[PDB]
């Protein structure tokens, strides 16, 4: 894409590896020059930073924009949703393609590309959820990775008699995805037990939002996480844990990474920002707004712990799992929490939450902030250094970040079409002043300047080195010597 | 049972709680008097101890005497097997009743009682393996606990398409067994994955004994253990992990007990005594003799670690899982390790192994030795203080133990009908000199004096306090307050 | 001591090992008979229990009755203090003998015996604090253990330039105490750093009670605990950690016990009952009442965690560290928290706190309650089965315990001469109805019937088997083989 | 420094963040251009890589070249030692300046600069060991950081009555070094206890090399590491653990980094390559060659574990602690191991060992290899991207690395003046083919082309962002609110 020549002067550039004062000159969707006191053509827009930070545009790895649900749709679509992202400093999103059981994955890919190409304000990629399994689906997975630029597929361990897969199915699927060089994602909760504990919570007459959290205690996440981690290690396939919510799940990932397992852990704005004490709100609707799987841990020590592990590297990248429904849609679970559609907000609040909860708190510094907001995502999904880096050659997706900025979050002001915001009234430190996506100024002085359909689908190639170099090294060590033995 | 009056003089008595020098006078299968310088009727056999230790007779909680297998039988039956037990200082055994899938559990109970009543040299109890599940089996479990004196039922997580149970089945079964007050046992290995990894190990042309261990690495035990532990905690049902073999499984039990879970861990002589490096023996038959599930960890640090955790209380009781086949029976897996019948020896070596590997090594003292050889078993299966204690009122099952004794283990000398002994050539410190079961001298000067059928079935009542007091306390804390909420 | 014949009928007896319904008949300070439907002489007082629990009388292992401090004394003396103990179900106390630096330990022993013999309502023993170190003190320690019946000596790692001992001194002292067969106790806090952090907290103008907690964060306890544990392992000497307050210290003890170290951990009523959030009270005096070393962790998750580890066996016995000062005495640290005399209440509340916080919460059962309130103390200090057990032969110190009792704690009602109670207003479940010490009824219908000086000093012999059997086994394994080597 | 124009064609460039095929053109000690198919002046030396790896030149952070010892010197001086480094792919070294107790640190700095400037084949920096402490030394530390370009100072916790510092001294020193912005290094072993255990090992007549390891078991490292970590956290000062040898020390660093402490851990070639079983060699001299503090763990699982933690990021950078003495020098401890001079080889073997033990084993990939061999060192000591990166602007220190190379290590072939090599006979995978330092070819076809004195002292500035951004963030959070309180 062609676009205006743009110079940013006097900025503190911040990447995952270092910080240094320098001017940045961008042109035609790329960063052409970086340095001090540059030779710049006249008739070119200039932005004065005054030493404010300049960082790669965020990569939200988990979104559900206009997601299908019971002949219905999430109230944030690819357009309004990407407005929310950009408003919050995020310039790329990876949305989950959810083919219906007994449906084609390729046809769901077609469905999703159409939507996002026409509506997305910013660049994007897609994950494909493997909602069912057979020879025909496997064939589609090979094609999606080869031809359609998808390197990431999620399997559900929850959702009994819907999206759930057996242990044998996980073995086959992790084996296939390891061979083909893709990132095996999991929604890691034990569906078999949750299904029972839902029926138990209803039998005790607990039909409100608190029934949701109490039906899925973090014990059932940890088990799922542990079983996934285990099967993935036996197939020598890299594992990506989606939406990490509990302290026990995060410790199992930490435990496994120390051993040497190729396991990644994605916390989301919700678990990084707030706990699940609002499931017990007197206001049904407010509590219904927090209903997502896995749930916000009622253990209020969890947010701060999750931020600690994200800082230590035991978790590597942040997402939002942005999946917003209106109160009217939540309401179809008025008298039964299992019918409440699942999902909350977070896409706009993501980067400011991490800065407030991790950076301002001294847990991590601006560089690691970049790693966990953009760069590591980019390395895992094979978008580096194209994304998540302010270097020459790299796309011109970047944010002027003010660490001294302080903004209160409210549903009045957010870009989401949700009536509620789970971070309602939270004073957060640090926010974007300016956002540049595709080299164009899409945020300045509090004003969005987006264009519908502007975003381009970025294809992601298999065998990201960050992920697959060790896996390849181990593949070529599994020569099992049988014992030389005279017969009996 | 009536039996001779017997006095033991000048002995160092050793229970789980203390040691003290005192004379013991027994009569009619009971201990009548304990003390210094006793008033004893003349014409009464006297045994001089010279200060050698006197301990409760061991309780082996895991045996498979004359176990059915493919229209066949283990070469140690209830008679010869209990000779082996007594030879090794063990005076009670709990054997596993294995009803065939789609068979009656009650009819298997009948089958097993007949065999043991007629052949057992010593007292015994029974576990009943829940090899399949439905309304009719549940009804049988209620009856077995109420009428037949069985308080312990095992479920298999391994053995795909044979004994395996789903997660939903484990929830129902742990719920039932918690309500009825029984001990939920598990063979904790992941069958779904092992089944695949067996097919993989055969595809690599590894058909010998090393194929067995490599098909079931300890990762697959840990997962099964963790999933059991988790489901058991959600049903508030006490968990008993059978045949603990790996360091990772033992740590998960230790991890869970510290949190407050009611979880018990049973190592066996095999894992306490030796590692799985002999799976790679050039001699097929010798390696085929070690084939048992879960396997001996090839990690040679495992024996010593298992003994450390048994000493610390993180494991509570020892077993043997005595399940011996002849080489000729093992041989039907000549060309395919999955057809090798599974099981090894250990019943005779149990107590001497623990003394050598734990007591002589300074890890645990004689008192904790008693706890992990008899008393804790007795407390868990509700046989305390009837068994596992030298006090007045208690059955007269006891051993004169020599800690300075040193004996080499060999197949030449063992009471087993196995050609091989997995502890062949092991010099062990500590062994029994005299054994008294039912008040009768069944071992002295290296000579067994047993009687076939002498043993009596001991019924075990549900709701052992050691296990169920906390479980009962928690049952009456699960009142879940629904939120008071005006309608929308 | 002679005393009335006393029968207790229809009680549920509860020891550390079992529970069973039986009558108890006591005479002349001992338990003569236990059983059903006993042959009892007429003209003998009878107590009807109606199935209420009967437990061994508590052993508080940590008290500072009328402790010297700057030409002053704690407001609870040996008489009023032991009234408080008995009021709370505790029938034995072990008080800390604190000889002044450069003073004789034997002369401090003489001082303390005089006081306690003349004032104690109940039986008692003594620890002796090793407040300084040299050849002459070592000689006194040998004599105290041989002649004076003291098997327990504490060293301070805190209190710089007062009671503090170097690492080299701890090596010598743990070596001596291991050889002589005594229990090495530690006040485990790092004095060197605390001393600095006190000066730092004053420089920030923080002179109130919150200065105390903030000057000694639990990091400094953990380090001291870890260093002690380490030195103790190198000298093969058993370690007893006094007054465990933090989660990190308790984990280090748990970590060490699993490895096989002989290490014991004593939580106190304060850390089992409440947290240190009341250090920030607006009311100076109330916050000054909580000032004790190590401090109550401000981390409010700590009480519940401490109770969990006490239940799991990772901590073994409870104390109170009863060391009460009046507000007027606390006040000498009005303008400087380092001058506040250290210590709080707990002796009366000890057993009820554990029942409320651990037993009623389902964490531990009545049997483990007995272990951690009396029996394990008795085993460690070599008072078993004399104390901490309702068996024939054992002293008649026992309590009728009502688990359904519910009492509110207040300074209005306590037996302490303290104006404040750190558990003020706490509704606790479970309390004593009747208490029998030395076979006499010292509590009934809310009324104390004590006698000053009644208590007898119980001598404690070295080399308790519970502690020293493993240590002895290891002593006789440290034969270090030098390598046979031809010269160069 | 001016130097030939040099082009490297057809290479696989490998940095810590990515790998990519590109040509590299160097000139005058810098990398001028990187890219495909470059515009290059004629009359310029060209090196064909054939796709072999190109990596930043290693940074050995721990060397003791011609170190003083008892009026003596290590047999590898700054010249021959840097030959060894370069032979092994290492192009920068940081040597330890060891001022004598009661000596000037500045004068030791002068001494060391003279030596290294005149002899070093490659670039270098210096650490300064704080061997004693007072007002005058502190003043020198301020000056060294401000004027002399030193940002790293080591303190000894071992070496009683020589280099040892109290806990109070560590508090002052970590406080000073935190304020001034320097890296607090520690030799973390407990000297007080080791001193005793040496005297104990001699009293048992164990005077050979095995006496050394047995006098300093890893328990005494862990404690020192833990105490350092703790004091460093209380002073908010970054900690760098030198020469990590044991599994327990590495776990304490891992434990602390997860919590959020600024703690770094430096393993050395010795602990990464081999264990301490050769302390028991019959050949005195061979065992005497392994004598270094802390010692090689006799636990043979240690090498592989250390490599695992280096891979996981729980350790960050490698060193060698190159400190070679001749057998004749070792021999002065013939009859007493405490007189054996301490230190072994490793500088030449460093990078090949890590590749063999970590990369070829699948534990870490080529990128993380770069991080732990050069880049992370460069980030911690503030030499990034000047060093440890093949980018434009960066010094031209780089190695052509062959991962398929296989070389046997021997004393016959090494560049060291040591008669022995602790890795004698070890077949290692991966080695350098070509080495370029300062843009000059210093290794090709097995031939060194060095120049004495060529190396330049690189000054290291305080407050490396990698280290100090979080520390600065926390400094400005320690505002401790005193409670507003009306007086009493």
């Amino acid at each position: 894409i062609t676009s205006d020549r743009l110079l940013i002067k006097g900025g503190r550039i911040v990447n995952d590896d270092q910080s240094f004062y320098a001017d940045i000159y961008m042109e035609d969707g790329l960063i052409k020059q970086i340095g001090d006191n540059l030779i710049v053509p006249g008739g070119v827009k200039t932005i004065e930073a005054n030493g404010k930070m300049v960082i790669p545009g965020g990569i939200d790895v988990h979104t559900h924009y206009q997601m299908p649900y019971k002949g219905m749709t999430t109230v944030d679509d690819f357009f309004q949703g990407t407005k929310a992202a950009l408003a919050g400093g995020t310039t790329m999103i990876i949305d989950h393609v959810v083919p219906e059981p007994e449906s084609s994955l390729t046809e769901a890919y077609e469905k999703w590309r159409e939507w996002a190409d026409g509506k997305s304000c910013c660049d994007y990629a897609l994950h494909v959820d493997i909602t069912h399994w057979n020879d025909s689906v496997k064939q589609e997975v090979q094609n999606l990775i080869k031809d359609k630029g998808v390197n990431s597929f999620m399997v559900y361990m929850a959702y009994k008699d819907l999206y759930q897969v057996s242990n044998t199915e996980l073995y086959e699927i992790f084996t296939c995805l390891g061979e083909l060089g893709a990132i095996a994602q999991v929604h890691a909760e034990n569906g078999d037990i949750i299904a029972q504990e839902q029926t138990r919570m209803l039998e005790m007459g607990i039909t409100g939002p608190e029934g949701h959290v109490l039906s899925r205690p973090e014990e059932l996440e940890a088990e799922a996480v542990f079983r996934a981690i285990t099967i993935a290690s036996q197939t020598n396939c890299p594992l990506y844990v989606t939406k990490v919510m509990s302290k026990s799940a995060a410790d199992l990932i930490s435990q496994a990474r120390k051993k040497g397992n190729v396991v990644f852990g994605e916390p989301i704005t919700a678990s990084l920002g707030i706990d699940g004490t609002h499931y017990w709100s007197k206001n049904w609707a407010k509590a219904a707004a927090f209903v997502t799987s896995p749930p916000l841990s009622p253990d209020p020590t969890t947010p701060d712990y999750i931020n600690s592990l994200l800082a230590s590297g035991d978790l590597q990248l942040s997402g939002s799992a942005h999946c917003t429904f209106s109160t009217a849609q939540k309401a179809i679970g008025k008298d039964n929490f299992t019918a409440i559609p699942e999902g909350t907000n977070g896409v706009e609040e993501r980067m400011s939450v991490i800065w407030d909860k991790a950076v301002a708190t001294g847990k991590m510094d601006e560089n690691q902030f970049v790693a966990v907001t953009s760069t590591n995502a980019a390395k895992i999904f094979n978008l580096y250094p194209r994304k998540g880096r302010i270097s020459v050659g790299s796309d011109s997706d970047l944010v002027i970040w003010d660490p001294d900025a302080v903004k209160i979050v409210s549903a009045k002001n957010h870009q989401s079409a949700a009536e509620y915001n789970i971070f309602e009234g939270m004073e957060l430190r640090g926010a974007p002043l300016v956002v540049i996506c595709q080299g164009k100024i899409m945020l300045e002085d509090g004003n969005l300047h987006v264009t519908q359909g502007a975003g381009r689908f970025i294809p992601c190639s298999p065998f990201s080195d960050y992920v697959y170099k060790r896996i390849k090294a181990r593949r070529k060590m599994a020569d099992l010597h049988a014992v030389p033995r005279g017969m009996y």
